[PDB]
């Protein structure tokens, strides 16, 4: 892919993470704390999961960036709604507002509903995620092996601002407590 040219440098949004996460002072990592992060709630925070969005809004154009997964076991990336729901359960779906991609239980799936398998050769350390928001599409690339396509979101109803989407996953195994890290343009 040759999409690198419209990079885009994200930050965190701490006003929307779960009150486990632990977001860096530059905002460009967060992991899962071992407690409550002492914070106040809001109407934006994600509740029932380990999730945070980026501080960008895209409404138009092409954006790229990369995220480090380095020696995770579970790990939703991509793009959602500003409008998606907040609190309670729900499923990573377009229907929903989420453009997803995750790992859980050694396996790569598409967010589509029902869920799609991903056939990865090379597990991935660092993921690249592309949107063109006027053509509907988002893409993940596969870094650590050549930037080889991992999958396509293609006929997008974004219906909406996006928000780049993370998910650093539960650690009840002691295996997944690494970050996401944003990775350097
Ligand atoms: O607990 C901490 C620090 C407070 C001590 N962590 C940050 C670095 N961690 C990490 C693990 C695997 C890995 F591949 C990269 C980084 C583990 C979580």
């Amino acid at each position: 892919h040759h999409h690198h040219h419209h990079m885009v440098h994200i930050t965190l949004d701490r006003n929307t993470a779960n009150s486990w996460l632990i977001i860096s002072k530059d905002r460009r990592q967060v992991r899962m704390g071992d407690t409550h992060q002492n914070v106040s709630d809001n109407k934006e925070r994600f509740s029932n999961y380990p999730m945070v969005l980026g501080a960008q809004r895209f409404s138009s154009g092409k954006m790229y960036w990369e995220v480090d997964v380095t020696q995770k076991e579970a790990w939703d990336l991509g793009v959602c709604r500003d409008s998606v729901q907040r609190k309670g359960q729900f499923s990573l779906s377009p229907e929903n507002g989420f453009w997803t991609i995750w790992l859980w239980q050694d396996s790569y799936e598409a967010g589509t509903s029902p869920q799609t398998t991903l056939h990865i050769q090379v597990p991935p350390c660092q993921i690249g995620i592309f949107v063109d928001y006027e053509a509907g599409v988002v893409s993940f690339y596969n870094i650590t092996d050549h930037g080889s396509l991992i999958y396509t979101f293609s006929e997008c109803v974004f219906a909406g601002p996006l928000r780049p989407f993370f998910n650093v996953g539960f650690n009840y195994s002691g295996g997944n407590a690494a970050p996401l890290k944003l990775c350097p343009l």
